């Protein structure tokens, strides 16, 4: 009886995987402007002064837990303002080096925040003025808050990962920054498949991996695992 409509599931997955993905994209998508945004301002004018009243404003503010600028003499400024940890260096941070090695803005993949000590993730983007980089602008989305994002959608859960096989966001927190192969030893599943049944716990869940299209620098897909049981009752 399966065998019958197993293409019709399929189709519902992909679909469900589409939506997802696109909700993220756009989710992502105002945030990633509002950090170009700051770094075209920035070089517009990048006097310290400057800069300082731009990231204090209450759209980044109350968008990101804080936005900075850091350049290449190691200097920085960050808003909200926090005591760094003792030799911080800005230059060494994923954001600034991602920023660096991309000729568009990008997003980091999860990393203990240097202010927080909390797991975040970063939108970065190089201050170009006039051709010339005049440092790197990032703002910073905690884990939790991904989290949040993807599970607002009874069969099953969403879960982002890299183009690596890299899990960076799923809502057990123990396999943030797992591979697919060490989350899910016993019964890998693998992007290179359209779906992937794979047994957890004795029960089979079906797991697809739907690209998000329109990220800057980065390719990462949007997993959906759900119980087969309960996707075919449905
Ligand atoms: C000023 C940079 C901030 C603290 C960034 N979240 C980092 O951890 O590097």
């Amino acid at each position: 009886q399966r065998n019958a409509i197993r293409e019709d599931l399929d189709n519902y997955l992909n679909e469900m995987g589409e939506v997802t993905a696109d909700n993220i994209q756009t989710w992502l998508s105002g945030r990633i402007l509002l950090i170009e945004n700051a770094a075209q301002n920035i070089a517009i004018n990048p006097e310290p002064a400057a800069v300082a009243s731009l990231l204090e404003q209450k759209a980044l503010t109350s968008t990101f837990m804080a936005s900075y600028l850091g350049d290449a003499t190691g200097h920085f400024t960050i808003r909200p303002d926090a005591k760094m940890p003792d030799g911080f260096d800005p230059r060494v941070r994923p954001w600034y080096k991602g920023a660096e090695s991309s000729s568009t803005s990008t997003l980091t993949e999860p990393y203990i925040d240097a202010a927080t000590g909390q797991t975040i993730i970063s939108i970065a983007t190089a201050a170009k003025k006039a051709g010339q980089s005049v440092g790197v602008v990032g703002g910073d989305l905690s884990l939790q808050t991904l989290i949040n994002t993807l599970s607002a959608r009874g069969m099953g859960y969403a879960f982002l990962v890299s183009a690596d096989g890299k899990i960076l966001v799923h809502p057990d927190k123990a396999l943030v920054m797992k591979s697919l192969k060490e989350a899910y030893p016993q019964d890998t599943p693998r992007i290179s498949s359209d779906f992937s049944e794979v047994t957890v716990d004795g029960k089979t869940r079906i797991v697809n991996f739907t690209p998000i299209k329109g990220l800057p620098s980065v390719n990462w897909y949007i997993g959906l695992s759900v119980d087969k049981d309960k996707a075919f009752s449905m």
